[PDB]
């Protein structure tokens, strides 16, 4: 159960060390395991929760505006152990119900989901080859939990060549210690820690 | 940056382990990340956590091969392709040019393997999955350098790739300790086993 937070402001996020840009042409926005069992853990009605689906909505929207092509990422229910392998020795054999992505950020018609296995959203799925195929090599990373499942995507996306940028203000975690932590390491490591208000212009 | 000196944390303040994992010698594979002189230059050599690293890294390696677990050595390449390379300059700038070699210390001996590093995780653009594979190795134990970086995102593709990664908490070396002790929580967390020299040498 994740205790109530607020999710930190633009002017707390660290400083980039590349100078990376958003362009629509090259973007894809990634809606990461905004599935209801994931939200559950938080209390729905208090922070970071409202803010964190108004910011996504608002970025959506925007995506679809300028043609970015929204992908969804969900876990499927009563996972095959031998498919979920070692995640069952930290979670246990993981999610049988509340698969399907939180009303408030529902899939619209052209938006694509991807059946979720691992930490990272490109492990056995199709995400490098459509964008391969696409020539899109930016990922915009919104969702939960960003030292998890936010991190482990941002690193692949980082090593396949692929440009991350991990919106601070539109990503949640386990706690605000952890969300500034996962900030931090983007930041040093892996690629763009952008705000819902600096990524508006570049769409 | 110059890694200022620091003492490997010992292992009573190693974070508790959530799985209860053990290492089998008929299924595991000793990895010694990026140990090459370039990156062990960062640190003074003859201050700590270097001597500690090298010592503990040599006694493992040592059990390893009497044990029949195969040694595998990573190393990143001199003067890459910038297209190769690709996003890792706007961190890091281009290619290293000098000190590839493995430290002296831990020169690879005949029967272990080299494979040439490109990425933070040792399974990008690498035969180390499919030799696991082929071999029916499912088990990764994981030392060198750094913490934080390549030995992290090595130990997070194993788990995604259903090879359990043992970290070995002294037998690591990073930017600072606040960096080691974040990485070992972050493993015992959501990835893998922290081990330690001494839990190990019965297992091997």
């Amino acid at each position: 159960k994740i205790a109530s937070y607020s999710i930190p402001l633009a002017e707390t996020f660290p400083k980039n060390k590349v100078h990376w840009h958003v362009q629509a042409d090259r973007a894809v926005l990634l809606i990461h395991d905004m599935q209801k069992y994931f939200i559950n853990f938080f209390d729905h009605s208090q922070a970071p929760v409202p803010e964190l689906l108004a910011n996504i909505s608002e970025l959506k929207s925007l995506a679809r505006q300028a043609n970015i092509p929204v992908v969804y990422t969900a876990q499927p229910p009563n996972q095959d152990p031998i498919e979920r392998a070692l995640l069952t020795d930290f979670w246990g054999t993981g999610l049988t119900k509340d698969t399907e992505i939180v009303s408030e950020l529902s899939p619209e018609d052209g938006d694509i989901q991807y059946t979720k296995w691992r930490y990272s959203a490109f492990k056995k799925t199709p995400l490098l080859e459509r964008m391969k195929e696409t020539q899109r090599d930016q990922l915009i990373i919104v969702g939960v939990y960003a030292h998890i499942g936010i991190l482990s995507t941002a690193l692949d996306a980082f090593m396949l060549d692929i440009q991350p940028f991990v919106v601070g203000d539109a990503v949640a975690d386990f706690s605000l210690e952890d969300h500034h932590h996962t900030l931090k390491y983007i930041t040093e490591r892996v690629g763009c820690v952008t705000s819902l208000e600096a990524l508006k212009p570049q769409m």
